[PDB]
């Protein structure tokens, strides 16, 4: 058995900063994959990051490399992201969810709605000027 929690979620204007996090309780996170997705208005949904509970073969968006911080801990089973100088292209709803897994090259093998143990609680980002 595991529990999930979400924090830091909020809406901040252009040139400001935003910090996002997901946390899990229990020691079996090595069989629960976290996945991050983005919904931009007028477009289809896209993937952002693929988080593996064993600490191996993780994926993330390279377009923000060195502009954001990404922190992950397999002892605590927690995830923290930090973002600075927000822009109009960041205007979206972000989602995080956790599903039962063993190993992957893509979270699409474990993105079934029955295999997600916990999902929703998305963060909308409202940008101005």
């Amino acid at each position: 058995q595991v529990q999930l929690q979400e924090s830091g979620g909020g809406l901040v204007q252009a040139g400001g900063s935003l910090r996002l996090s997901c946390a899990a309780s229990g020691r079996t996170f090595s069989s629960y994959a976290m996945a991050w997705f983005r919904q931009a208005p007028g477009k289809e949904r896209e993937f952002v990051a693929r988080i593996s509970g064993v600490g191996t073969n993780t994926y993330y968006t390279d377009s923000v490399k060195g502009r954001v911080t990404i922190s992950r801990d397999n002892a605590k089973n927690t995830v923290y992201l930090q973002m600075n100088s927000l822009k109009p292209e960041d205007t979206a709803v972000y989602y995080c969810a956790a599903s039962i897994y063993g190993y992957y090259s893509d979270t699409s093998y474990y993105t079934r709605l029955n295999n997600y143990l916990y999902w929703g609680q998305g963060t909308q980002v409202t940008v101005s000027s």
